[PDB]
């Protein structure tokens, strides 16, 4: 029978982008103010730094653009184990669908290397790098961005919001769904999309 | 109205991969035999080198894996001008949909840089890197590979074969279509998929 196809974005779902940004920002710019994760709002971290102090958007971006930023990101709790299990379920195909952002020098490569490091070489085959997720056909999309963007107005996938510091204050209106973490019942969400 | 979505793979369609491989192979390994383009058959160039002489698959692959292989590829005749025009047509969205192959170190980055070089920064937004094109939804796919591969048995796009040295000897059975080059009537092919 037809496999359930699930898209999972790495950023803020598998790899701890927010923790990495904060940790490296503080170490490189110890005499500047920063944004504690609890105070993060909106997926655009650099823009919020810019509102904190003129010039900090540029510094935050320079952190994310630096070599090894993506590669040294820590996996989120229970992320690697859940996705490995997910991919092992019958009638389930998992693709990692994630953005190069506008940082083409190191980001694409390190994302591949990160996935290989935690998931193995085999899994590299399932990666789709795109700014626009709406052109990718699937049953479910799990990512940390509350807003959908891209060329297809109504994507084929249901969008499920993975909780992150910057989105946790949003109270989603049904039938919009939230996955609180990888300890949460993700199997139930998948099962709901099966025949 | 709904835009016609066309996927175009860079390799052998916009960027002259075969010429680049042959040119750099010959310069680096001047005392080895090589495969003239007219003798190329099948998209897997390294495998054909391996059949020519044991060990040459590895050397050919080392050429493609080298820094600057992808970035220094020459654009195919009329490619940049056609795709720029195509993207400028009304009710037409063009995405470049292309593979990282198993060469993650330089290939992804140089493909982005190549597109930026010939098409501009704006166009980077339209790039989808994937091994599996069948999970990308679209009306048309133009690439140089005669065989479809990927998780979706029947993709949404019609596959149009762009002529390359390795595929030109294949006589396609209708209704399968071929675009002989960018001087050929590509507008007619697009128009056929419009309302």
């Amino acid at each position: 029978g037809r496999a359930l196809r699930v898209l999972v974005d790495m950023d803020g779902v598998l790899a701890d982008v927010e923790g990495g940004l904060l940790r490296k920002f503080r170490a490189r710019f110890p005499d500047q103010p920063f944004i504690a994760l609890e105070d993060r709002r909106g997926y655009k971290a650099c823009e919020q730094y810019g509102r904190l102090r003129p010039g900090l958007s540029e510094k935050a971006r320079s952190i994310a653009e630096s070599k090894n930023f993506f590669f040294e990101l820590e996996p989120l709790p229970g992320a690697v184990e859940a996705v490995k299990e997910m991919a092992s379920l019958q009638n389930t195909d998992v693709f990692i669908c994630t953005s190069p952002h506008k940082m083409f020098k190191y980001c694409p490569y390190e994302k591949y290397a990160w996935v290989e490091k935690y998931f193995g070489p085999d899994f590299l085959e399932q990666i789709v790098l795109t700014r626009d997720k709406t052109v990718v056909s699937a049953d479910l999309l799990i990512d940390d961005r509350p807003d959908i963007t891209g060329a297809e107005p109504t994507p084929s996938w249901e969008h499920v919001l993975f909780t992150a510091c910057h989105n946790q204050h949003l109270q989603l209106q049904p039938p919009r769904r939230r996955l609180h973490s990888w300890a949460d019942d993700w199997k139930a969400i998948l099962d709901s999309k099966r025949p």
